[PDB]
């Protein structure tokens, strides 16, 4: 099943529960991973933690690239650079206007059973 933009769906709010809401656009989500310098391994970074280059401007480093990264404790990081894998995702309104940005996973159709 294919989910598009204005159909109604299930997926978890905020508060942590299941209510419908609305798919509003699909959106492409780019994340980074990289080799940190201690030889663990992210795979997740946003492109604009990349704090020695300027991927939102400039694009993703070259494969195996030495990399400074900002990490989400507000550090600095060495790493290197292994791949960046677009991801396609929904965002999607609730009823009292919030919204979230959400994996095809997390998005269930109207006549199918809740996990």
């Amino acid at each position: 099943q294919s989910i598009t933009a204005g159909q109604k769906v299930i997926s978890k709010h905020k508060n942590g529960r299941f209510y419908q809401c609305e798919v509003v656009r699909l959106t492409t989500e780019t994340f980074y991973e990289v080799n940190f310098d201690d030889g663990s391994f992210s795979d997740n970074l946003y492109p604009e933690d990349i704090v020695s280059q300027d991927c939102l401007q400039f694009g993703p480093p070259a494969e195996g690239e030495v990399v400074q990264v900002r990490w989400t404790d507000g550090q600095v990081y060495g790493a290197k650079f292994v791949a960046s894998h677009p991801i396609q995702m929904y965002q999607v309104e609730f009823e009292d206007g919030s919204q979230l940005v959400v994996k095809r996973d997390d998005v269930y159709t109207l006549d199918e059973e809740l996990p």
